[PDB]
């Protein structure tokens, strides 16, 4: 038992569990010298004035006879600086009279001090510490409640029997960690939790959050109060290696302040602060010479309990009245930094408590003070219950109560098991199969004061915990300032929501968290800005140009009324207006009637088989034959070797062949899509060879016999030699028919047929002129 | 203090811990009743014959007055069965007189016993347990000494500072595992540890073991004693969905023991055994029962060590001279399975002890016993070292050494640390940092005794652990029979090495353990079983049938002296011979000299313009153009109107274009690649249009001059009209030159040019025929 043994006499024996410090040295024993204990080197006045708040607890429940009246109780607190070696020692301390069952040597003067046992004892911070501890009390069935341990391991009642807590278990913290960003709405998120069993499970569960909420994890890291430098230089080049603005960081205090100083000297600004309660109420964190970088940090915390009596107990000290305190003294001349001896100076003991700005006084709220208030006021009430034993009808095997001056911790935790009433503050207080109970969690920022410059700590929501699954939540949506001051929300996914036509894809090897969105070109109809394909549309549609909506056409090649082939059509007009006037003076003055019908029909047909596609209007390309046929079988029947019923041998001859053409020539337009981007055309599909076929039998067929027969005519000058204007319309008419092989023949595009038609016409022209000129010019 | 308490008194208190059952009852106390021990329901002889190998040694000590005279030896030994609440109960019973520095009440009666302190102490069997019980003792630095616990977690110092061993690390072993399937050459495995401290650190070393050796783990499960039989329905589900031949179990006897009746129920065979050693020499597990499914088991094991006196003192046994044992009198009616009493019958004490095939009986060898044995005497030769202490000159700070009559356990660690002495079969055993030794591993086979069916464990080798890496193992591969019986290695790769031409990809999403081999063909040049890709070979060379490496050509499109043209060359030899011997006839009885030496070398130049494809052998096509030319020249010069000079101005003018063509001509063959396959070819590659320009402006003009003279020598028989047979022979010629513009124009293959010249080598036939035998026929 040290000078920081904290003890006073009483009927029950109850015991705390405390850091004093938050550091231990770590210097080695080399065991050429006796071994000994080692300093603890830090503090937490947070944790002395839990020890201020143990035994103004304890005086309540002594002095208030309503709270067990006629019984004292007794304690022997312990100073558990994060050092589960001090926490073992301070354990096996407790379990002696306890264990006194097992010793077996000291009969007849264990009696001369004849000291009682520890029937309960508070629990402990650290979980590690507490789930070191909780293996030496399930042996002895030792009820212990931790004021601070709050894992998920815990529960496990085969290994941890022996165990209840104040706390509400992690896994409705991550999944309001979860459920925050979900709010948020981000993708590319890094996580940090500490090396031990409340920084690992609690990311496990936290990570199993995530993986259903399916946010790609950056990192997830773990660390200690006593890491490598080496180590932190490494997290840190991580930290400047990724792209997470969001860091959950899942630790305690002392874990994250190496790290925070060696960003607050490292200097990288920008990253923000999802927060684990544990340090998110911790003014050695929460420094001004900190707030340069740190700020916009949100955690949730314990609601604030109210505890009467408190601030008043807190100043109620003096290192002379330490009649009971273990560290008074130590803390009187730590908080002074004198040195009071029964340099640093002989300290008055009389110095202003609110001189100085502790944090043993410098607090707003009280939280897990207020749970170690409650949780000794349960133990006073099972205790009651104890007390106050139903005559044989208690909870027990037929319900046999122990009695007050022999107690049993088994049968104690066995009523532990069991307890429901009300709080101070009026709250039904009950326990669980954990044995806790669980309220909201306001949800906070870092704020500012502005008038002081002092760190102020904001509720921007709540997190309600009696609400449903997706129900549990309130934000308070107007007083976010994202990074602190900022209200507009940050972007936390990996890639953007990308332009509209680039079709949304993904990235092998990356998950889709972080993805690509591929630039879909024509014909694409992608006006979404995360369409993960794009569109076919339709075959008159052609997409925008940023390869959107389609609304462009392909091709239209008609050319029905067009402005090129209107001047054509003049001309035709007018020749045919000109062939009027020769044939009405020639009337007045077969080659009026029936070889003029013929030759104005086939130039006339032209004028028809021109304009827009249809099936007739494909299926009239029989006319330019026929006509043409006509009016050439009368240049070559009205010979001097002398027709129409006559020369119907071969002129109706070709003419049936005429008709038998016509059964087999396909009457419907083609409208084909020959390009793509200019698809559509016009191509008539014309059956199988009826053109090229009635072409050469007739036409060439024709030229042939003219030529053959106006051999010896053309060296025989007969009607002032006719048949050299013959032979020279003949000429114009076959370099068409065989010119027009080859110019018809090499032809493209939407002129293809057109040059045939103007081929036809302008034929037409020249056979009119080369003929009915030489016979009409006089 | 039980009946299960094993204590005698002497001057330094041992303590052992140790399983008296494999497994303890689950009992739920549920506190309504007060609570008590839990039994522990299974047996252990070989922790009972450690137990005498403990007093064994313990007698010996005391006995031997060169092992510590006048010093007699303490101990308090305590029955640790598979349970830490167990354990922790007995080391707190330990740690009570070394706990007398914190005990402050029971001064005056504590010397009515005057108990002293256990100094040191027998570590226990399980790892867990033993790192359980090292955090108390790393308190007190009370020297524990494990002689089962192997895990590499226990050599940091930094929690276990109080802990040495006499086992090696598991470092070694999964070393060795990998190297024996590294010998075994394998690809696809699958491992099994157990759920606990044992298997899972050893499961990760190995692990790095494997990712070295690169080999795809198929499964990695945890398994307890405790275990769930849904569980181990899923991981029998695994065992028979997966392809693993191979299984590393690496657990202890009682994990797997419920997985082994769950398979020799559910029986599947074929899978093989890599063996921990916790298991591999258990007799639970090698059962006859069992042996219809195991066999072939190879485990690493420790060497046999020997103690004299082992036997004898297993057989020193009886319940009424039990004057210090512990479990005597259960173990008696429990190894007799009467009940012996101070239905089961009061047992004699007086059984034989080998009537029964007892395990504590039934060994063959003594090696973790041997541990034990040289533990204690490790304890007691440092002892012997504190016994002889060097007079001020020992390992203290300034060589203080402490006296025997008030002793203390830190410096006994210190004298622990540094010990350097021989064994009793002469091995200088040492302790190294780990605070250990380590010797090498009989590796072994589970054959089968044929003469009585019992399960022998054959050594076919062993791990040396004092090469270097790489260097430590020996295989005895005569002895070896894998599966139990078969020689012959079995294979445990995924995919199979492959065939020849099968070019050995990967699979995506698969490690590329397993993988693909695709058959890739058209010149791979493939014969390597497992080559990655292929090889593209010559181009004149193409793969074999299997896609195998290449030997077959390309094309060989030459036709020099083909047996298709030796036919023809036959006709054109006939047709010279025949114009031969009438040219003879007609010289006896230009048109002999020049016009038939044009003629006939029309013909012989056809002949040459055939063979093989080379420079000047495509550059020869010119002559059949300039031969055939002046010898149509002869027959548009012979005609009546009347020629070689004067005639020139066209022949002449015809023959300086065709030297104009000559220099134009390109003279280089052209062996393309049309196809690719049959890809070879000749082109000749001729320049650009010299051929059609001299074939148009001299060859069809010179018919069209002859047919525009002749049109009136054909209606004139003059030299009985010679113009008939001249027009027909011209009719073959321009028949020849003017339908094989079409024949030669449409031509196809190595045929192309041969079709061709055999054109031009039948019409210089037609025209001969069609002259000259009409000339000279009579
Ligand atoms: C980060 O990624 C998530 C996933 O797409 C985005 O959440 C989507 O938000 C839009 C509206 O903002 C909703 O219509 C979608 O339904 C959400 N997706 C899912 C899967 O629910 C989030 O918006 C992204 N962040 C930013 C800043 O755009
Ligand atoms: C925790 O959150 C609950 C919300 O489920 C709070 O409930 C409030 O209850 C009062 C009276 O029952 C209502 O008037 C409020 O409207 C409720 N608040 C809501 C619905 O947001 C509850 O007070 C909170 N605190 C505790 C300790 O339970
Ligand atoms: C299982 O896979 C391994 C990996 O390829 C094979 O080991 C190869 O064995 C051949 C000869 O057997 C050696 O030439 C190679 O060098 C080995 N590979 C490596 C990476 O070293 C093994 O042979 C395969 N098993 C079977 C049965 O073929
Ligand atoms: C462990 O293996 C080593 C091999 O490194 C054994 O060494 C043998 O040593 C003797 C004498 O020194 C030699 O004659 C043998 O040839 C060695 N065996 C070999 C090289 O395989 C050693 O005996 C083994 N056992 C122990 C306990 O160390
Ligand atoms: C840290 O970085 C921020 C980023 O702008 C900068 O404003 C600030 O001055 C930096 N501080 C130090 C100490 O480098
Ligand atoms: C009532 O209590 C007695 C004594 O404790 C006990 O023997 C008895 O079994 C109990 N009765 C029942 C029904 O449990
Ligand atoms: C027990 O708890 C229920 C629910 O909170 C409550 O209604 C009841 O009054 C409680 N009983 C006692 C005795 O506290
Ligand atoms: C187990 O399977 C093996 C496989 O052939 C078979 O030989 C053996 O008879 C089986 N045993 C039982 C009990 O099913
Ligand atoms: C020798 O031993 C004495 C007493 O133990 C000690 O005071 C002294 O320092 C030692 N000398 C040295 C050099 O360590
Ligand atoms: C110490 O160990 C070394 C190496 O085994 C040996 O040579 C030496 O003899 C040992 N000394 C003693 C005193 O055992």
């Amino acid at each position: 038992g040290p000078d920081q043994r904290a003890q006073k006499k009483g009927d029950i024996i109850l015991g705390g569990l405390f850091p004093i410090h938050f550091g231990v040295a770590a210097k080695d024993q080399d065991l050429k010298s006796r071994p000994e204990s080692v300093e603890c080197i830090r503090y937490n006045f947070r944790g002395f004035r839990w020890l201020q708040a143990m035994i103004f607890a304890i005086e309540e429940i002594n002095s208030s006879p309503a709270l067990l009246p006629n019984l004292t109780l007794g304690y022997r607190i312990f100073d558990t600086c994060n050092t589960v070696s001090k926490a073992l020692e301070a354990t096996l301390s407790f379990v002696a009279q306890n264990k006194i069952d097992s010793l077996n040597l000291d009969e007849f003067c264990n009696c001369s001090e004849h000291i009682p046992s520890t029937i309960a004892v508070v629990g402990a911070t650290g979980s590690g510490v507490s789930t070191a501890v909780a293996n030496l009390l399930g042996l002895f069935y030792i009820p212990q409640v931790s004021y601070a341990s709050s894992s998920r391991l815990l529960s496990n009642k085969n290994q941890f029997k022996s165990f209840l807590r104040t706390i509400p278990n992690d896994e409705h913290q991550a999944t309001a960690m979860a459920d925050i960003i979900e709010y948020f709405r981000w993708n590319w998120v890094g996580t940090i939790a500490a090396d031990d069993d409340y920084g690992r499970p609690g990311i496990e569960k936290f990570r199993e959050e995530a993986e259903e909420r399916d946010i790609c994890i950056d990192f997830s890291e773990l660390i200690s109060q006593y890491s490598d430098e080496e180590e932190i230089q490494h997290v840190v080049e991580v930290i400047q290696n990724s792209t997470a603005k969001v860091i959950v960081v899942f630790s305690s205090g002392p874990d994250l302040e190496p790290l925070i100083k060696e960003i607050v000297r490292r200097n990288i600004t920008g990253k923000i602060w999802l927060a684990s309660e544990a340090w998110a109420s911790s003014s050695l964190i929460a420094m001004p010479q900190y707030f340069h970088v740190v700020g916009g940090t949100i955690g949730f915390a314990l609601k604030a309990g109210q505890i009467p009596g408190f601030r008043e107990f807190l100043k109620k000290v003096h290192p002379r009245k330490s009649v009971h305190n273990g560290f008074a003294k130590e803390f009187w001349e730590e908080t002074f930094n004198c040195h009071l001896q029964e340099f640093r100076p002989l300290c008055t003991g009389d110095e202003n408590i609110s001189s100085v700005e502790t944090p043993y006084i410098d607090y707003t709220h009280l939280r897990i003070s207020y749970n170690v208030y409650l949780a000794v006021y349960s133990i006073a009430h099972a205790l009651q219950d104890i007390y106050t034993c139903l005559p044989g009808r208690g909870l027990f095997t037929n319900g046999s109560c122990a009695d007050i001056k022999k107690v049993e911790a088994w049968q104690v935790l066995k009523h532990l098991r069991h307890l429901n009433f009300t709080n101070n503050m009026g709250e039904q207080v009950t326990f669980d199969e954990c044995g806790d109970l669980v309220g909201n969690y306001s949800i906070i920022n870092w704020h500012l004061s502005p008038e002081d410059g002092s760190i102020v700590f904001k509720e921007v929501g709540y997190y309600n915990v009696y609400a449903k699954k997706g129900e549990r939540l309130f934000i308070n949506e107007e007083k976010i300032l994202w990074s602190g001051f900022s209200r507009e929300v940050p972007f936390s996914n990996c890639s953007r929501d990308c332009l509209a036509g680039t079709r949304k894809g993904i990235i092998e090897g990356e998950p889709t968290c972080c993805f690509e969105c591929v630039e879909c070109p024509d014909g694409e109809y992608s006006d979404e800005t995360d369409a993960s394909a794009c569109n076919k549309c339709p075959d008159d549609f052609w997409s925008n140009e940023n390869h959107t909506s389609c609304i462009a056409k392909e091709i239209e090649f008609l050319s029905w009324t067009e402005p090129f082939g209107i001047a054509l059509t003049l001309f035709a007009v007018l020749g045919i207006f000109l062939t009027a006037f020769v044939l009405g003076v020639f009337i007045k003055f077969e080659l009026s009637y029936l070889l003029l019908f013929s030759l104005l029909c086939c130039f006339s047909s032209s004028l028809f088989f021109i304009g827009e596609p249809q099936d007739w209007t494909c299926r009239l390309r029989q006319p330019a034959f026929g006509i043409s046929f006509v009016l050439c079988i009368s240049c070559i029947l009205v010979k001097t070797n002398r027709q129409f019923l006559l020369v119907f041998l071969c002129t109706f001859m070709q003419i049936v062949i005429c008709v038998i053409w016509l059964y087999t020539a396909p009457p419907s337009s083609y409208r084909n899509q020959e390009l793509e981007d200019e698809i559509i055309f016009i191509t008539c599909h014309e059956g199988s060879l009826m053109a090229l076929g009635f072409l050469i039998g007739y036409t060439c067929l024709l030229a042939a016999i003219c030529f053959f027969f106006a051999f010896k005519s053309r060296k025989l000058p007969e009607n002032f030699n006719e048949a050299k204007f013959i032979t020279f319309s003949m000429l114009i008419f076959f370099i068409v028919w065989i010119s027009f092989i080859p110019a018809y023949a090499s032809t493209y595009g939407k002129f293809v047929s057109a040059v045939e038609v103007i081929a036809i016409l302008a034929a037409s022209f020249g056979l009119l002129a080369c003929i009915f000129f030489n016979k009409i010019y006089i």
